[PDB]
C-alpha cells in the first residue's frame, strides 16, 4: 500500500509521483450510501478507465460533502451510522475494488467547505459541537475506515475540501495556530465567515486521529484553498502543522501524513504564493505537498501540459487537475505526457 519514506512517496518499493485528477464526482453528494454507488457506478468506472488508459495513477473524489446524503444524521444533527438504507461499506469497498481493477490510487474526500450550502447545518454540528462529531466518527467513521482497512488502492483519506471557504478570515487570536490576521483579504472566509480555527482543527484533529487508530497504515490530508492557509513562509501562518491539529484536539495520531495545495490563477494571473510560480521547497514544509485541485481555464496562461510538466518538475509530490468528468479531454493530454518520467518519481503502478 502506499506510504511515504523518507520523506517521499513509495509504493511497491518504488519512488511514485502521483498523476491524475479529481472525478471529482458523479452526482454531487449523491454519489455513495443508499444504493447510490450502484446506480452511479456505471458511469463512474469508465472515468477510472479513461484515466488510467491515459496513464493516471490517482483519483480524488469527494463523498460526504456536507452531509446531503452521508453521512446518515438524526433530526438534532447526531450520526447514526454511514448511511440508511446498508450500502455504504459494501459501496466504499466497491469502488476500491473497482479503482484497483485500473491500477487507481482513491483519495476520498469527506467533507467540503467550499460552498455554503449545508442543509440542516448538518456539518456545522460536526464543526462546533463535539458530542456530534464523536458521533460521527464512532458511528460512521470508524466502520467505514475499518471496513476497508489496508485496500491496497486507497491512497488517503482527505478529511475536507477547502476548509478556507467559510473560515473568519483576520481573526486576531493569542495563540498563533488560531490566529488568521495573516488571511486578511486573502479571499478566505468567501462561502461565508463562519468558523474559527479551534474548532476546525479539532474536527480534523479528531477525525485524521481515528483514521489512523483504525487503519494504522492509512494516509490522512486536507486539500486548502491556497497555500496561504499552509505555509510559515511568504507572510504567512501554516495552520495544519503536527503541532497546530494537536494542540486543538489533543490526539496524538490526528495529523497529516502529506499537504495538498490547490492552485488558481485569478483574473489571468498567479498569486504571490502560487505553487505555478514557485517550487516545493519554497513552503517550508517537512511533507510531501500534492498540487490536488488546478485547470487549464485559470492556469495563468500555461497549457494542461505545460501545469502537469511544472508541477513534477518543481519539487511537488502529486498533481491533480480539476474535474475530469468535464475536463478529461484536455487534462488526459498532461497526464499522458508526464506518464513516463521518473526523476521526481515513477508513474505508472501495479496494484
Amino acid at each position: 500500500r502506499l506510504h511515504i519514506q523518507n520523506g517521499h512517496f513509495v509504493l511497491n518499493g518504488q519512488r511514485v509521483f502521483l498523476s491524475g485528477g479529481n472525478l471529482p464526482w458523479m452526482s454531487y453528494a449523491y454519489d455513495f450510501g443508499d444504493g447510490q454507488w450502484q446506480r452511479n457506478k456505471n458511469r463512474i468506472e469508465p472515468e477510472f478507465k479513461k484515466l488510467h488508459d491515459a496513464g493516471g495513477n490517482s483519483m480524488r473524489l469527494w463523498i460526504h460533502i456536507q452531509g446531503e446524503t452521508t453521512p446518515a444524521f438524526n433530526d438534532q444533527g447526531f450520526v447514526t451510522g454511514p448511511d440508511k438504507q446498508g450500502t455504504m461499506l459494501d459501496d466504499m469497498k466497491d469502488l476500491l475494488d473497482t479503482a484497483k481493477k485500473y491500477n487507481i490510487l482513491v483519495f476520498p474526500c469527506l467533507w467540503n467547505a467550499a460552498v455554503n450550502q449545508d442543509s440542516h447545518n448538518r456539518l456545522d454540528g460536526l464543526i462546533k459541537d463535539q458530542h456530534k462529531l464523536q458521533s460521527y466518527i464512532d458511528k460512521a467513521l470508524k466502520p467505514i475506515v475499518n471496513h476497508v482497512k489496508g485496500h491496497v488502492a486507497l491512497g488517503g483519506w482527505d478529511l475536507m475540501n477547502e476548509p478556507e471557504g467559510m473560515m473568519i478570515p483576520d481573526k486576531h487570536n493569542a495563540e498563533k495556530c488560531y490566529d488568521t490576521t495573516a488571511l486578511k483579504n486573502s479571499g478566505a472566509g468567501w462561502a461565508g465567515n463562519k468558523y474559527l480555527y479551534q474548532d476546525i482543527l479539532r474536527f480534523l484533529n479528531w477525525q485524521a486521529d481515528a483514521i489512523k487508530t483504525t487503519d494504522p497504515g492509512a494516509l490522512v490530508t486536507m486539500g486548502v484553498w491556497n497555500p496561504k492557509s499552509n505555509t510559515d513562509h511568504f507572510n504567512m501562518n501554516n495552520h495544519y502543522s503536527d503541532h497546530c491539529l494537536r494542540l486543538a484536539g489533543g490526539k496524538q495520531k490526528g495529523v497529516f501524513d502529506f499537504y495538498q495545495f490547490h492552485s488558481y490563477s485569478w483574473q489571468g494571473k498567479w498569486d504571490e504564493v502560487a505553487p505555478f510560480t514557485h517550487q516545493a521547497s519554497d513552503y517550508g514544509l517537512h511533507k510531501p505537498i500534492v498540487v490536488g485541485e488546478f485547470w487549464e481555464q485559470d492556469g495563468g496562461g500555461m497549457t494542461i501540459t505545460q501545469m502537469f510538466n511544472y508541477v513534477y518538475n518543481h519539487g511537488y509530490a502529486g498533481a491533480w487537475s480539476w474535474h475530469l468528468v468535464q475536463r478529461g479531454d484536455n487534462q488526459r493530454k498532461g497526464i499522458t505526457n508526464i506518464k513516463d518520467k521518473t526523476s521526481n518519481g515513477k508513474i505508472p503502478i501495479s496494484l
